[PDB]
């Protein structure tokens, strides 16, 4: 038995066996009230204490939120469902710390994807043990407010400001800062990390002021706040919050009724409208996400980058070779996961227009031009993998490398990395390659898992990639500096170098996706 006094009360673990050592597990403590009643939309409040022992053993209710129904029964999509209940309430967090105890151990905290309307830390992929086990490092994850329960705006409003989720994830990473030590961590070494919008969380925590203080250094898998779906204008926002008022019968005059209102519905209605209170959406479409709020974000978020405003830290940046096939079968014509989804000229000419609806036709044929000049137009998947390619292009890959262009400007080390290794495991067809999502569990290490079928040169990669992710943690640097490794360099604004990962050979590149780029960052905003 093992419990650990907490500011507000006592909680119990549990002991897991990892490769032949221990893990001490605390899933489900509690960080906040439960937003429940006259606190849902607002910003979480702070926990009061507790006498008992509150029994951290197992994984708490995961945040409300719409499922991915396309494929029933299909790991591959159902891999990122809820495995835990869906409640209001589920304000909670998980720490894995070594056994024995560590004395100062460098932190890892965890923020996950899904778009700001789905996910949850429960998922196998994200289990902090082998993190711990390995590299001795702390893993803390939590789950936060994601829909339109989690970012509805009315500005100003603070019965429904906005952003409620990005306080979530902060009030955690507050909990980390005054209980950490105490489960031995070092409250001055943490690291976030996140994917996807977990991604463009840690690069808005990097902007907001009031998180300044809570982390030392930053990294981001496959996302970026620059990110076209990733934050939402104050307009729109509103524009929003009214269609959910309307859609729901709780349109007043006086928007804190339309609050009030909206507080007397159910999950359920509120959760089966947050799709129409846009026109056309698409697969990637982010109907309630963070906004300039006035405090999370103080200011429109591209101009605090561009003008240096800032946490000064070490980064680590990264994107997958096919970030984009995945949206290509929720929506895209020709396309299933079940066939080589060979499509046509005229089928890649209507996913432009899935995949960017509100676009003039001018916008739409420049994106034609710019992706259809042919090494041999007699090849027949060519346009499948132009459509992937613009939607990874635009959507991750060009934000992410704009980022880090941006950020290093102002002195800041920075480091890049091209994942191009595709799982042997991975239930996906072949020629949806490197999908989006699929470097997490060589980021926590599951192939180490001699148990889990992965090949051994998948253990070793992610064995590799493992190390470099704690001594960047610890340390500011992601080298692997005992097996010859390839050393990592800084990405500076001028040679543009990055790394890549898999399992053959790790190769220092230059100036990822330039022509593709060029044209995303530089004409297409004018469009
Ligand atoms: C635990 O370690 C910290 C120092 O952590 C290191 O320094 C950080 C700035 C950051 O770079 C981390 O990744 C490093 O691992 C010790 O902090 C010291 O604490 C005292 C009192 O607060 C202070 O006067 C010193 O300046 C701190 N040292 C720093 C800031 O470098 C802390 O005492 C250690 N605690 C235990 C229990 O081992
Ligand atoms: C701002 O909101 C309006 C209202 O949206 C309509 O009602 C909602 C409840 C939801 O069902 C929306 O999809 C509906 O379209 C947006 O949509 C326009 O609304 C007006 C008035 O109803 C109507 O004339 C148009 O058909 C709607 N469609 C379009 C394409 O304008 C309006 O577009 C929103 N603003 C922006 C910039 O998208
Ligand atoms: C690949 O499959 C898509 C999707 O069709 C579904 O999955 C198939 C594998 C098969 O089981 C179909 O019955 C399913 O409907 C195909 O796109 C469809 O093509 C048909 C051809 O008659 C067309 O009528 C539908 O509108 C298409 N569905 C769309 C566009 O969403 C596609 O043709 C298949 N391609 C190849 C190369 O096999
Ligand atoms: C909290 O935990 C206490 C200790 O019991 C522990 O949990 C049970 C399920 C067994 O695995 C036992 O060996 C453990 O030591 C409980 O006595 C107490 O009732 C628990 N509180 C709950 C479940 O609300
Ligand atoms: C369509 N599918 C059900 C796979 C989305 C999962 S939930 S919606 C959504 C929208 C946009 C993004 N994104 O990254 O741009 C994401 C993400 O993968 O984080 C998610
Ligand atoms: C309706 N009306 C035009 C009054 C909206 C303003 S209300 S929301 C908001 C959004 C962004 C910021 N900002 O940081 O510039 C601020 C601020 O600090 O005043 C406030
Ligand atoms: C809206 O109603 C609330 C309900 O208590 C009230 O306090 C507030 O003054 C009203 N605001 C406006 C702008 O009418
Ligand atoms: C380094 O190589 C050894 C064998 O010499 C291997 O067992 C180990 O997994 C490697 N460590 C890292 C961090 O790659
Ligand atoms: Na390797």
């Amino acid at each position: 038995d093992i419990i650990i006094a907490t500011k507000n009360g006592k909680v119990r673990g549990m002991q897991l066996t990892v490769f032949g050592g221990t893990v001490t597990a605390f899933l489900g403590i509690p960080y906040a009230q439960p937003p429940l009643g006259r606190l849902r939309f607002k910003k979480p409040q702070s926990l009061t204490k507790w006498s008992d022992i509150w029994n951290a053993t197992k994984y708490a209710n995961s945040c409300c939120q719409n499922i991915d129904q396309s494929f029933p029964g299909f790991h591959g999509s159902e891999m990122w469902n809820p495995n835990t209940d869906l409640s209001e309430d589920c304000l909670y967090l998980n720490v894995w710390i070594p056994a024995p105890k560590p004395k100062n151990a460098t932190v890892l905290i965890w923020i996950y994807g899904g778009g700001f309307q789905t996910g949850t830390s429960s998922l196998h992929v994200y289990d902090g043990k082998f993190l711990a086990r390995v590299e001795r490092v702390i893993v803390v994850s939590m789950n936060y407010r994601v829909g339109a329960l989690g970012f509805l705006a009315l500005p100003g409003n603070p019965e429904a400001p906005g952003n409620m989720g990005l306080f979530d994830q902060q009030l955690a990473l507050q909990w980390v800062q005054k209980n950490i030590a105490a489960f031995g961590g070092n409250p001055k070494s943490v690291t976030l990390f996140g994917e996807s919008a977990g991604a463009a969380s840690v690069s808005l925590h990097l902007l907001s002021p009031g998180s300044h203080s809570l982390f030392t250094r930053a990294i981001l898998q496959s996302g970026s706040f620059n990110a076209p779906w990733a934050v939402t204008s104050l307009y729109e926002a509103r524009n929003r919050t009214l269609n959910l008022a309307k859609l729901t019968g709780c349109s007043r005059e006086n928007e804190t009724e339309i609050i009030k209102c909206l507080r007397n519905k159910d999950p359920q209605e509120i959760l089966l409208n947050e799709a129409f209170v846009v026109p056309y959406g698409t697969p990637l479409s982010v109907n309630f996400g963070p906004t300039v709020d006035g405090d999370f974000l103080t200011d429109m978020p591209d101009i605090l980058l561009e003008l240096g405003q800032f946490k000064k830290t070490q980064i680590l940046v990264g994107v997958n070779k096919d970030e984009g096939t995945a949206f290509l079968v929720y929506g895209a014509p020709g396309f299933s996961k079940d066939n080589n989804s060979i499509i046509t000229r005229k089928e890649f000419q209507e996913g432009l227009k899935i995949f960017f609806p509100g676009v003039s036709e001018f916008g739409k044929e420049s994106i034609l031009f710019h992706y259809t000049d042919w090494v041999d137009d007699q090849r027949p998947e060519n346009y499948r993998e132009a459509l992937g390619d613009v939607v990874g292009d635009y959507n991750f890959i060009c934000p992410a490398l704009e980022f880090t262009k941006k950020f290093s400007e102002w002195g800041n080390n920075a480091f890049f990395y091209y994942f191009e290794h595709r799982s042997s495991k991975l239930p996906w067809p072949e020629w949806m390659g490197v999908m989006h999502g699929y470097e997490i569990e060589f980021v926590f290490g599951l192939p180490l898992e001699r148990r889990d079928q992965y090949t051994k040169a998948e253990e070793i990669l992610s064995r590799s990639i493992v190390k470099r992710w704690a001594n960047f943690a610890k340390y500011g640097n992601p080298q692997e500096t005992q097996n010859q490794s390839t050393s990592w360099p800084v990405f500076k604004s001028t040679e543009q170098k990055y790394l890549t990962l898999n399992t053959e050979s790790t190769r220092i590149m230059t100036k990822l996706r330039a022509q593709q780029c060029r044209f995303w960052t530089s004409f297409f905003p004018k469009v």
